[PDB]
């Protein structure tokens, strides 16, 4: 199996190009505004969803009055680090002063608009970012059922086709994701502009592939370039690869497989990949070092690991995600699934990659997602 040459300087000159349009894909993706002026009145939406499940639970936080001391809502075990959490988005909106166990009810008002009028508005005001504001009211006007159990935060996204269709739109469409996608389409064609072509096919295997968000955009680009390709997509989940299997048949550079980032890779995945691909999944793994090793271990020694990977939390990310126990793998250190790039660097390094770079900008979105890439070799 001869593969694709893969000089380091196609590498690392493409990814320098994309690297300092960070700012420009966040603005020409009309995410330019997301940090100040549409994920306040996301976090508005989650608080008030917050305040009404507290009402139904027994706590009347509407109505309280100024240091009124706050008994905790009941909630499942399972749920004690994200409820942590839910407090703290309630300190944060200053309805609430946290001391150790005491909760105390501040001065400041609940608002007096509905959840109903808040969605309403927030998707005729932002309709590009649809989708997440959609997916916070399908949990969050149920969150103090999914808390308590008599619902299911994984059930009620993917059990119903809305759900779904919401989650998918979420991945795919939403500004917060395609951004970086986008960003990612334009290093990999620059990259692919600076190839040798012997004819041999560049091997790329997508983690984590899920719904599809990052793939729907890398085949049409593959097709469109019309270099040597073998790209085979995989995830953890069976349903979303056989799913995809049907979606993505037009393409004939297509592999489908079930993968797990977590499992060491069998013989006939090591050293085969040119490229790996990994959108907002490897957070969700168990442990960080051994994930990496193993995506390392799969990598040709000329190849490289892109993440594209939320580096800052986000409360409408926690506030819907944190229901679900995907969110609460890690069991290596982290305190959250979510890490920044400088984290991310320090595993990289210490399990062999040898060059780490990452997307950046002046613009306060260009810290909430990045695009980081690792090297298997040191240049
Ligand atoms: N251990 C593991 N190995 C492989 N994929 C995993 C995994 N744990 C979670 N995943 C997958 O990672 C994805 C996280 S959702 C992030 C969005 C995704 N790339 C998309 O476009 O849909 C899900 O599809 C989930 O099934």
């Amino acid at each position: 199996l001869g593969g694709s040459i893969l000089p380091k300087s196609a590498i690392l000159d493409a990814f320098r190009i994309a690297k300092e349009a960070t700012d420009d894909f966040i603005l020409n993706g009309q995410l330019g505004t997301y940090y100040n002026e549409v994920m306040p009145r996301s976090t508005e939406l989650c608080v008030a969803h917050i305040v009404n499940a507290f009402e139904q639970l027994g706590c009347p936080i509407r109505s309280a009055a100024a240091y009124q001391r706050l008994e905790r809502v009941p909630y499942l075990p399972k749920h004690e680090r994200f409820m942590n959490l839910i407090y703290g988005l309630l300190e944060e909106a200053r309805l609430i002063d946290i001391n150790g166990s005491e909760i105390t009810r501040t001065s400041v008002p609940v608002s007096t608009k509905s959840v109903e009028t808040m969605l309403e508005e927030l998707l005729h005001d932002e309709p590009l970012h649809a989708a997440e504001h959609k997916l916070t009211s399908l949990t969050g006007s149920k969150f103090a059922d999914c808390i308590t159990g008599k619902e299911d935060g994984l059930q009620l996204i993917f059990g119903s086709p809305e759900g779904r269709e919401i989650v998918t739109d979420v991945y795919a469409k939403s500004p917060i994701n395609a951004v970086w996608i986008q960003q990612a389409e334009f290093f990999l064609e620059q990259l692919v502009k600076r190839l040798p072509n012997t004819g041999e096919p560049l091997r790329i295997l997508e983690m984590g592939a899920g719904t599809g968000g990052t793939t729907v955009k890398m085949l049409p680009l593959l097709e469109r370039l019309g270099v040597p390709v073998e790209y085979t997509m995989t995830d953890l989940s069976s349903s979303l690869i056989a799913a995809a299997r049907k979606r993505f048949k037009k393409y004939p550079f297509m592999k489908f497989k079930v993968v797990n980032i977590e499992s060491p890779p069998d013989p006939q995945l090591v050293h085969s990949q040119h490229i790996i691909l990994a959108t907002n999944c490897v957070h969700a793994t168990r442990n960080l070092e051994i994930s990496t090793r193993n995506i390392h271990r799969i990598l040709r020694p000329d190849g490289f690991l892109l993440l594209l990977e939320m580096t800052e939390q986000v409360p409408w990310v926690d506030f819907i995600f944190g229901l679900l126990e995907g969110w609460w793998l890690f069991e290596d250190g982290r305190r959250h699934a979510l890490q920044p790039a400088t984290h991310w660097k320090k595993i990289l390094t210490s399990v062999g990659y040898g060059h780490v770079d990452w997307t950046e900008g002046t613009r306060p979105e260009a810290n909430i997602q990045r695009l980081i890439i690792a090297l298997a070799s040191e240049p």
